[PDB]
């Protein structure tokens, strides 16, 4: 099976595909859309909306995945990463629905002129965003582990590292010198997963 | 015992309600005024509803927060997640077009008889009957007459919470239009008497 990507965005909503597959140590390709050729592939994806993903197997037959996040829960699942029992698939599912709250005000500043994204900026930052990261920061204080859910790498990890970069990428200081919880648990994730530093650093 | 803790009659905690229903679960119903909301909030873990609070035999208490990770686990505990990794991927699916259309939906709450008016014109016109198609277009993937194969799953009530949604802001929305999503509603009706009951009940 040849597993492509095919995404806009470097950090948008396909990350949580990526970095799933990284931590499985599975190959794939990255294919990215300009601007510029949308209108065509458009078409020719199903459902016409991106992050998508084509698995073309030795035969050449094709099967098409979309909705990210849907597709991270069964590549995650595949690989033993959405828990290993009942109740640490809630766990994983409650700080992931956490992160995507957060995720959903850093939407808010997208895509906008320079102007009315410091405006939508300033107001979610003084808003609902130190809210959601208190209540990440106390799910994180729950653990019976030291990353999100337990000790080793979940789906929820990975969630909540992109989403904590979209935070960062509004305001680089907003979480200096406060939530060590957070800091943590990314010292921690990197440590127990040396591809994800590698593909990170690499990122970087 | 179960108590489904939250605000709104038809908000996020249809998702829970109606996967207990489904799964012939009992469980006690708390709504919380607008008035109370300042006491109770201390008292709710995260302070956010809808939360779930349940008491044993011994009196101990278990939270359980955040609406749809409540509602999978619920799921997931009574055969309503699918029954293979792939029928999984396309209950995950369903679950994230029809979250997409729910927020649509959520950005004309709470607001004057107004603006509303002004933000229900925009999302009718828009991203609301792309996401409906998308739905529609997965409905006829399915291998079965319900969301995901031919038995309830979470994907099912998911989608009948949001389809009541977008009625609420143009009852004639989907007149004459969308046939696959009706006959998703009426598979569902005849395939959970439970949930026949609920929503008739409720009606
Ligand atoms: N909830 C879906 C959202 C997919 C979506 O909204 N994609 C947008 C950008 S990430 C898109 O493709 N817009 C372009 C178009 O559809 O013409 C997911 O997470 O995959
Ligand atoms: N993503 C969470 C959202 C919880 C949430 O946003 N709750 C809102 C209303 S549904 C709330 O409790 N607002 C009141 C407050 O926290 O003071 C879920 O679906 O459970």
């Amino acid at each position: 099976d040849h597993i492509k990507v095919i995404y806009f965005n470097g950090r948008g909503r396909a990350e949580s595909i990526r970095m799933t597959l990284v931590a499985a140590g599975v190959n794939y390709e990255d294919e990215r859309i300009s601007f510029q050729d949308w209108p065509k592939i458009k078409p020719t994806i199903p459902g016409g909306r991106l992050p998508a993903v084509k698995i073309t197997d030795n035969h050449g037959h094709v099967k098409w995945m979309v909705e990210s996040l849907a597709i991270a829960r069964y590549m995650a699942k595949k690989h033993h990463m959405m828990g290993g029992t009942e109740e640490e698939y809630y766990n994983v599912e409650k700080l992931i629905g956490q992160a995507e709250d957060l995720e959903h005000e850093y939407y808010k500043t997208l895509m906008k002129p320079e102007e009315e994204k410091q405006k939508i900026i300033k107001e979610i930052l003084n808003g609902k965003v130190p809210v959601l990261l208190d209540i990440i920061c106390e799910s994180l204080k729950a653990s019976t582990g030291k990353l999100a859910v337990g000790d080793k790498v979940t789906l929820a990890d990975l969630v909540l590292i992109a989403v904590i970069d979209h935070v960062t990428d509004l305001d680089k200081e907003f979480l200096t010198g406060k939530y060590p919880e957070i800091h943590k648990h990314r010292e921690n994730l990197l440590a127990s997963s040396p591809r994800l530093a590698k593909y990170l650093s690499d990122r970087a």
